[PDB]
């Protein structure tokens, strides 16, 4: 969530820059609420004044030898008039907490002004997309013919959307996940994680999927939901923790499966290996280019074309302040597909979890920044496999650093 | 679920076999509903019967010029009253088929009898527990004091029950499910496979954890539940389907967590590779035997003692008619612990999938067998690891063949 001194001091600046995300801020209904909440925190005080002195004059009758009831009466009246203005009260800081949490991040001034994906920029390309000699094969016929991507089994199992693997292409799927794994923990310095793919409401609230995307995610009847990506379960581990600067960055990584209820159909359940960074405010924008480049690197490694592309202001996600997409060349469709983003997240987030760091130079603490971005998506870089590595005869040429991963295999089929 | 002929001929030889297990089948309550099933089909034989006959007097008196009206009521009331015994006939039915479906599979005969674990009969035993000339220290002590185990973290993000593994501890859980993986479809014949972690209610009938079993699961609010086990999603690939004899054995394997609601404390997320053989019916008690024995060769190439028991037919899961169970060698507990259960199911889940195989010596055909085993609970074999490889100064020597799958780290920490 955004700072609550930010939306009080300046509420026509804030209204300004998210009305480039397309996001309308009703600062009418906001400032009538925060006014009503004044008034009603005087009343408490007032009638907590009352409440005082007439005890005091309660006392004084005692001492006398007077009747005290109509005293007591009054003062127990009043004891109930205060109760009510007590729960008015909690309600109406309810209703504005409630709408604090749907307001989307604050896009840096670098992010291009948009309003949707056609005015996202592109920044810079890598590789040059392979000629090829022959018919062009889609993944879904090259998994099928392959006896390695069967989805009527999924549709039996469990439903549409859902996806089985067998044989070399499962084995393949398997292999891009330890590559990945294995280069950003020996490589990059990320720290490896096994993390609960079941979380609770404050996970979720803490890094913004509740309350907005509550539909966007399943729900287990332990009131639970499943991941729907492991940045919900890494970033939320400096949850109401304060950390020392000298221990900053924290970078971790996982494999996680993802679900998701709601070019390339997106699964309802999909593996990505994750990264997670908590960094000084002043380090995040660097730390994005850093994350940025992880991502790439592992495209790199595979010879896979790409195309780096900075989101719009209309394009960006909710928590997003500032986000790079990498998009794969697709064979099969002459086109470029996303397969990675990276956001800088700012201090949305750690001001959610009260994640702060220590400086030491004067032991006072801040927010932190989180950074969240896919090295890579399983799923979608193994269909950017199959596609640019597919031979005339429809065997599958497995990339030179999987083969370390697939017991020496060269070729699929 | 069993034969229904086997419940209809001899009812009480079944009740005997299925005693030896604790079950009490009600036979005089499951006979009753079969007589009154019987009377219900012979009324609804009648009644049609005789509405074919009053529509034939109805022609009649049509041709006759007569009135037909208070024939035509009659022959309206009839079908009112034959469409009234058939709902109770279809109710019925339902009622029958409820019990039929919580009803445990029949002991093989060679199950050793007894009511409860302490009937379970130990077979053969392997290796010898290491002798520690220093104070033994547990998994948890062990996984702490290397940073690589937060059981605070996780109550934290979910609930109690729940793990997050950091580090070298993570590095090893992971690598122990690619040493598993690589061996089982590298040496034994199994096929990789990539499943799906939700499945639907059909799924989970075919292999027996619905009905009974509907409490232990975590289901979805799209009606789906997380699986308990790759058994479920592996087995139910043949649903439905008939098999060419020659096909079989279908030999399949997979790496999932997997999901409970509920000496070593589970956990409700844990990840196990499971094994599952689709067979000739003739085969399955050799496949059993081959089965356990890869569950066993695991065991052995990372150097763990274990001890391989019989269940009694008192302490076999529902769906079992044979199972072995291995159990490894706990030092800081100085007992065996399981970590792995292979059953033979026989036809008793192909009956509910109607998985059957075709012989085409005649052409017909017959319901397979399905057996299913873990190689191995992945969380499990860590802790044995973890406490059987630990030195004098709390590190840990890892096995040698996962030091491929780490590299080539020796110690951890």
């Amino acid at each position: 969530m955004l700072d609550p001194n930010l939306l009080r001091n300046e509420p026509d600046a804030v209204a300004e820059k998210l009305a480039r995300r397309g996001f309308k801020l009703d600062v009418d209904k906001l400032g009538a609420l925060e006014e009503r909440r004044k008034v009603l925190q005087v009343k408490t005080e007032n009638l907590q004044a009352e409440r005082n002195s007439r005890s005091k004059s309660i006392g004084q009758a005692k001492a006398r030898g007077e009747d005290i009831e109509p005293l007591r009466l009054e003062v127990n009246k009043l004891g109930e008039e205060l109760d009510a203005a007590k729960a008015e009260l909690d309600a109406l800081q309810a209703e504005i907490r409630d709408i604090a949490l749907t307001i989307p991040n604050l896009p840096a001034d670098e992010v291009p002004v948009g309003k949707d994906e056609n005015d996202n920029v592109e920044v810079s390309r890598w590789g040059t997309p392979r000629e090829f000699d022959f018919e062009v094969r889609d993944h879904v016929t090259l998994g099928e013919m392959h006896s390695g991507l069967d989805f009527a089994a999924a549709v039996k199992l469990t439903g549409s959307r859902f996806v089985v693997m067998k044989g070399q292409i499962a084995r393949m799927h398997r292999a891009l996940s330890q590559f990945m794994l294995d280069l950003h923990t020996e490589q990059h310095g990320y720290s490896e994680n096994y993390v609960p793919y079941l979380v609770n409401q404050d996970t979720l609230y803490g890094t913004g999927q509740l309350p907005k995307f509550a539909g966007d995610l399943f729900h287990t009847r332990s009131n639970y939901a499943l991941i729907p990506t492991a940045e919900v379960p890494l970033t939320n581990l400096v949850r109401g923790e304060i950390i020392d600067e000298d221990d900053l960055p924290i970078k971790m990584t996982a494999h996680t499966p993802c679900f998701r209820s709601e070019g390339l159909i997106r699964m309802h359940q999909f593996d990505k290996v994750e990264m997670v960074q908590i960094v000084r405010p002043e380090d995040s924008m660097a730390a994005l280019e850093e994350m940025t480049g992880h991502a790439e690197k592992v495209l790199q490694l595979l010879g896979l074309p790409y195309r780096k592309i900075i989101l719009c202001t209309g394009d960006m996600g909710f928590g997003a302040c500032k986000t790079y997409d990498l998009e794969v060349w697709i064979p099969a469709q002459n086109t470029y597909r996303e397969i990675s983003s990276c956001s800088n997240v700012w201090d949305f987030q750690a001001r959610r979890m009260q994640a702060r760091c220590r400086s030491k130079s004067d032991k006072k603490t801040r927010l932190v920044h989180t950074l969240n971005g896919s090295g890579l998506a399983v799923g979608r870089t193994l269909v950017a496999v199959m596609e640019n590595y597919q031979q005339a005869d429809g065997r599958i040429e497995v990339p030179e650093v999987l083969r370390p991963y697939m017991n020496g295999l060269e070729y699929i089929g």
